[PDB]
């Protein structure tokens, strides 16, 4: 047992190790899209840069959990990073409809770790989730909301996606 | 052979002379398209500006090869530059679809030139082709691929063609 | 096929996909090290950074091939990222040594991709490697090699490790 | 016909698709001369630069008509561009002698065209050749008058030529 | 063997301990020429400077291999450096004539080495000679092609030589 | 005797020619050591950087003497530069102990050269040796004395050798 650990139950320590994989796995889906939107027969540069940023953002969430793991006394245990269930994503809107759910799923879990953190009387963990993750998830689920509403009003297909791209970019 | 020739085979020397001419046919195809898209009945300045720079880029290719001639000790022989097949290029897409194949044909003749160069072990030439021609000849093929796809998403004629041009501009 | 594709072997295309995954896992293994060295029971600030720098730039090697995959017209097949071989990477000497192996295992993989490409007669990817990989890998081998000797000189254990991590920081 | 066309007689239009190909040939003759002089065995940088900008001048003179073509509602026809009869151009003197003479032809047709212009009563056209060409050709010819006189005094073969080359450079 | 050594065939290593001594001799031949030309009775500052930087170029070319030696895990052997056969070098012309010819030998082995390189299938090595030497030697040779042509026109003995010396200076 | 010789005796003129050669043997000994300390198995950049500058300094000596040759009216005769006795210099101390004696031997040959110069009353040469050679040849002998003592205090191998190098750097 590390020299720096107190009021850190080991249950929470293990779900930090499951967020980091969920955080890791997500950033690996956002990267598949960005570069799918970089394909010649796709040629959506504005979704590409959006998801590459999503790729980078999610990768930082994971790292900021891994430093917290080292910041309470717990140990990092890095499982695999599986493959996104898909290669091709189709329209930019379909891309967005999936990112929304993954974000909810990630918000699902960030909300659950918080109540796991809460049964253990860990007000230092609840805080972490609470200025570094719980607001960035909900700004970001609201962000795709708007975006989807803008693209379907934009006319989800054809000239609407090409124009929506330019404003995204 | 003048005083400076070392490991420059005649077949590799003539194919360059060809490359000078066929890269000059292109500057001229791109020259036609540029002013066609600048006709009062056409009125596509972005399309026009693109093919202008192409013509320009493509003539620089040709002059680069000319400088490679005197460097290695060869004798430039300039050949008649042919007028383009056509005067009227239809739509911008039919000129984007036109140049892609023309950028591929050139891409083809450089690889032929590449594979003639190392069979007579002239790695200096295959240096020249790599860090100069085979590089930007793929960057521009990828480029015209993106544009054809986007323009098609945009609606290649009508309001769609008018927007894509103002982002090409 | 892709509208940009020209002279692009399917198996000179699977090797990209393959190499895409070797860098990622290396990125991931260099991620596992950077944070092992930020444990309160190893706390080696200088090895940690060094392996941070190693991770991110390994990820950029995966994204540059990703870019090249879409260029020649190929289609990105992403796979899982196997877990890192370890959790605990031992001594700072013991960390570098295994990163030496993996640099090599990547380098060796590169030299085959080159051998792959040279056989199908495609000088664009052999350019891509010689100009973006084959060099810098041999580089990353030498530094680690230099660092392993220096640390063996500095006395691999004790005050030498401590003073090495300071210079490297 | 054209939205814009007004007071544009078809023999003007036809004579311009003649001048353009005529300036494109002169522009292609100075490129021959421009590069012939960078051969290791010719090696006069001063005559080389003098013909490249010449080739570029002749070449931007051609575009000006092509553009004036689109202003007036006419239609550019681009013809084949004949390769020059010579490739071995001789003394810098003999090069200046063939220059002055190709200039005078480009003059002789541009005067001719003003006559054609004055006949089909175009005051728009008669200005264009005056304030853009006949001004520009007369000056061009008197400078080769000066140079060729200056090179015969300095000495057309030998050290005098080396010296005139530098002052040109 | 070495920590770093990978895909380094012993005939490459041996050929490099040959090129290094070969560049050190060329670097020692331009020093002879560099200083011979500052003798009171020779007294050509322009040819002197031209050979010193030559000697310095040849001399920093040698170190580059010695360094590439340490990168690849090879072992530099430094041999004796033979003093040049001549000390009295003659006309600036005769000096430029022996130059161009020592260059072509330094070329002829560096090509040879690329063949050796291509045979023992080193893509690391084939790049080094290309992007660092064969690029650098071809240019070096065409400039002495130019100079020697320029000095025969200006006159190899007498006032013409004094003049070519200054423009060189 | 050329037009500029006054009070330059042949014995004093040849000993300089020797000094040119033996100062060039040294630049080369220091050249070897520099890259040896830069080998992956050695990894001593400070030691390497020192011997580099030495090689450099020592060749400047030699070229200074070469300029003194033409000044006084002498004829440089360059002699074969011998390879160093050894390739592998053991430790840094065994190279610091190596160069000290080599800096002394040179120091010896200059004094011999000094005492040959004023016996034939050439005080200009004894000017040259004093304000140029006998000056910095003692500053550097004092320098290598300090370093051997300090490094020995430091513990000439192990953690002691690693520190001293980083202050040599
Ligand atoms: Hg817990
Ligand atoms: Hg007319
Ligand atoms: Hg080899």
């Amino acid at each position: 047992a590390s020299q720096v650990r107190q009021n850190y139950h080991e249950d929470c320590e293990a779900s930090i190790n499951k967020q980091i994989n969920m955080e890791l796995y997500a950033s690996y889906v956002y990267l598949s899209m960005a570069y799918y939107f970089e394909r010649d027969d796709v040629a959506l540069p504005g979704f590409a840069k959006f998801f590459k940023e999503s790729s980078d953002e999610e990768r930082e969430h994971a790292q900021t959990f891994m430093k917290y793991q080292n910041k309470r006394g717990g140990r990092i245990v890095l499982q695999q990073i599986a493959a996104p269930s898909m290669r091709e994503w189709g329209t930019g809107l379909e891309a967005l409809q999936a990112a929304l759910d993954l974000e909810k799923q990630v918000n699902q879990s960030l909300l659950e770790l918080h109540s796991t953190a809460s049964g253990n009387n860990d007000p230092h963990l609840t805080k972490l989730l609470e200025d570094e993750y719980l607001e960035e998830q909900v700004d970001s689920i609201k962000k795709i909301g708007d975006m989807i509403t803008k693209l379907k009003r934009a006319g989800p297909t054809g000239l609407g996606e090409y124009m929506f791209d330019k404003e995204l970019n």
